[PDB]
């Protein structure tokens, strides 16, 4: 930023502010959001863990 102390800085950082995206199962980033019919979304690495176990419907635990 801009202080009169030259070199060295208050500490404040300017940001907007969002929304994040996280996998309630493993707890974790999920690299490609994946949107469910339930509503939310999912990490690959589980939904396509739980798509093999359940074929029919799909079970939420947020919902
Ligand atoms: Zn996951
Ligand atoms: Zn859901």
């Amino acid at each position: 930023g801009s202080s009169g102390s030259s070199g060295m800085a208050s500490g404040q950082f300017v940001n907007k502010l969002q929304e994040e995206v996280i996998c309630p199962i493993c707890l974790d980033i999920l690299q490609k959001p994946v949107t469910i019919d339930c509503g939310h979304n999912f990490c690959l690495k589980c939904i396509t863990q739980i798509g093999e176990t359940s074929c029919g419907f799909f079970k939420c635990p947020l919902c």
